[PDB]
DNA sequence: TGCACAGGATGTATATATCTGACACGTGCCTGGAGACTAGGGAGTAATCCCCTTGGCGGTTAAAACGCGGGGGACAGCGCGTACGTG
């Protein structure tokens, strides 16, 4: 849907996704496996990082 | 002539009468001791409601705890001289 929308128009946009923390990297390597060409941004080291 | 002696001329602690200072006792007018009337402030109670707990599972985060390197600052040793101690 995500990249149906950057298709069908030019609306990109900074989406939103709230996770659990268990599957916080599987949304990541699933978004390097399926649909590479979004920029994908992740959180963590809430203080530092 | 060198020498001991008897009595006076001054001292000196000793005992006695005398001068302050503080404890002890005998009063009386501003205090207390006590009797009665008032009453409002203190002792007692009936809901109340309202914030304050009761007990313990997990997940995660920010804060607390540990550990080593070493650098600079606390700290010991020592000579000087002038600044207060002592007369």
């Amino acid at each position: 849907l995500l990249a149906y929308l950057a298709c069908e128009k030019e609306n990109w946009g900074p989406h939103l996704i709230v996770v659990p923390t268990s599957v916080l990297l599987n949304w990541e390597m699933e978004f390097k496996r399926f649909a590479p060409g979004f920029k994908v941004l992740t959180y963590y080291g809430s203080p530092q990082q």
